[PDB]
């Protein structure tokens, strides 16, 4: 009996189904597989800080799964084609009688998944459902449809979960073989790039801390200071949560744990609500994958004539936008892998709504850069900023980069975090900095606004409006 266990966006050994099911059988032989594929990820817009995550922690991971006496075997082909052939001789090679791996919900991992349990004619394949709390089809409507509206998936959901709450799974215990000697590190052939390890810890003790940590003292703060950028009032588990390096239900149960009324509308509720969304968007893509391949949700959508200009998605790239809290978002972005939820939402918006630029455009730009890319929540969070998605944004909200910077940022502290340019500005006129620069006949080192909010604004509601005729 030999099983294999084929590793991809869960690379830890706590609370890991597939693996512990692997486990359970002593007397079974454990094989671990990893397929690199460099070049479906470049075609995926992986992000270098996430290609150097899970570079570290497939290296922790080698060196974890050692001790425990399990092997792995670690390859690296091209694309998500040439790894169902892989598989297929790994499985040969080594005469395996059962794979065991955990489901992967986007259009083309799918495909792939799908395509090699066809071809292991002679193998017995079990996936699991790791990366959700509660798997997609769990929470369906009356008609078997998945929910488009999210208050009541999430009543939906909340039921369910009180109907039997899945419980995490145990590290598996050391091989009757005993612990071997890890090869040696492996080095992934893709362009990576460094990120700050405090922020978003590689060792999977040090996610679990970081996880505990916030539980006990953050959770309950968290609906009074997730909105402000220039506070610390998020987990920052988002890379460990896209990547694998720690499951959902690991966040659940030490939630719960801390916060004990986070079921029941007590303190922890609200960021339970955000883990609920990450829920969501999984299941939708899950049943519209569609969304997978660049399509809006909402139809219409597709008939809004967006702006095609360089120079403005490449001011906004770049953080040369001039206004402020966009301009800082970017940065933040561009040099760490990682941008404050609020932010997000205003960049977002500020592409889309205030420039008219395709969101797909965005989307792209977001992957290409955010360590904690996700398919299922990039999509989803374009696709609420520029009204096309699934219980989105109204056509007719067009956040203020001002308003929203004086209130989220309203000392400017996060603005003259990033933008040093702007740290003589007093105050207040930091969020339109070139107002008082005349006024104080000053020349500043900062873009002046490349589009006015109000006309911006105007343009955007009649293309809506025109399309949705
Ligand atoms: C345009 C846009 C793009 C986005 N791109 C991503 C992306 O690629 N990857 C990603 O993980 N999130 C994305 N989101 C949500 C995003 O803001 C992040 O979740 C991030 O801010 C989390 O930082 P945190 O870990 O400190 O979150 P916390 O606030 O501490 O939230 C905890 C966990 O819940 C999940 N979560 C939080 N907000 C959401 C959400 N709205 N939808 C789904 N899950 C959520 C994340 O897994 C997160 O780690 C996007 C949102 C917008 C508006
Ligand atoms: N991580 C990840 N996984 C994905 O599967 C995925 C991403 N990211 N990023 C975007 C790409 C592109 N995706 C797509 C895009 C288009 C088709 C597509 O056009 N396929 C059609 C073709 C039919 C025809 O040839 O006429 C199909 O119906 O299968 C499929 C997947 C999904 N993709």
């Amino acid at each position: 009996t030999t099983h294999l266990v084929w590793f991809r966006q869960d690379l830890r050994l706590h609370d890991n189904l597939a693996l512990a099911a692997a486990c359970r059988n002593s007397s079974a032989r454990v094989l671990a597989l990893y397929i690199a594929t460099p070049r479906q990820w470049a075609t995926h817009n992986m992000s270098p800080r996430q290609a150097e995550l899970i570079n570290a922690q497939l290296n922790g991971l080698q060196i974890a799964l050692a001790e425990k006496g399990i092997p792995l075997l670690f390859r690296e082909v091209d694309d998500f084609v040439a790894s169902v052939e892989i598989v297929k001789q790994v499985c040969a090679e080594n005469s395996v009688t059962h794979l065991f791996y955990n489901y992967q919900y986007e259009v083309n991992e799918r495909a792939r998944d799908v395509e090699v349990e066809r071809a292991l004619r002679n193998v017995v394949c079990e996936g699991f459902d790791d990366s959700v709390i509660l798997p997609p089809g769990a929470v369906m409507t009356g008609n078997h449809e998945m929910y488009k509206v999210f208050t009541p998936f999430k009543n939906a959901w909340l039921k369910r979960l009180r109907e039997g709450m899945p419980e995490c799974v145990a590290a598996p215990k050391v091989r009757s073989s005993g612990s071997i000697e890890p090869s040696p590190s492996i080095t992934l052939n893709y362009p990576r790039q460094s990120f700050d390890t405090a922020h978003f810890p590689v060792e999977e003790k040090a996610a679990i801390a970081q996880l505990r940590q916030f539980c006990q003292n953050g959770a309950g703060e968290y609906e009074q200071q997730r909105d402000f950028p220039a506070v610390e009032g998020t987990s920052r588990l988002s890379a460990s949560l896209a990547t694998g390096g720690l499951s959902p239900r690991q966040c659940l149960h030490r939630l719960l744990a801390e916060q004990p009324q986070a079921l029941d509308g007590g303190a922890g509720s609200v960021w339970l609500n955000e883990l609920i969304w990450r829920e969501f968007y999984r299941h939708l893509i899950t049943y519209h994958p569609s969304l997978c391949k660049h399509r809006p949700f909402i139809a219409w959508t597709d008939r809004v004539q967006w702006q095609s200009n360089p120079a403005h998605l490449q001011a906004w790239q770049e953080g040369k936008t001039g206004y402020p809290i966009v301009d800082a978002a970017m940065r933040q972005l561009n040099s760490t892998g990682w941008m404050h939820n609020r932010l997000r939402m205003i960049t977002a918006s500020f592409l889309v709504k205030d420039l008219l630029i395709d969101w797909r455009e965005g989307e792209r730009y977001f992957m290409s850069q955010l360590i904690d890319g996700d398919l299922a929540a990039n999509n989803g969070g374009w696709q609420w900023a520029a009204s096309t998605g699934t219980d989105a944004a109204p056509y007719f909200r067009i956040f203020n980069p001002t308003t929203q910077g004086e209130k989220f940022d309203h000392e400017g502290e996060f603005i003259r975090q990033w933008l040093p340019e702007l740290r003589d500005v007093p105050g207040k006129v930091v969020h339109e900095p070139w107002k008082w620069a005349q006024k104080a006949g000053v020349t500043l080192d900062y873009p002046q606004p490349i589009v006015e909010h109000k006309e911006a604004r105007v343009q955007t509601l009649a293309a809506y409006e025109a399309a949705r005729k």
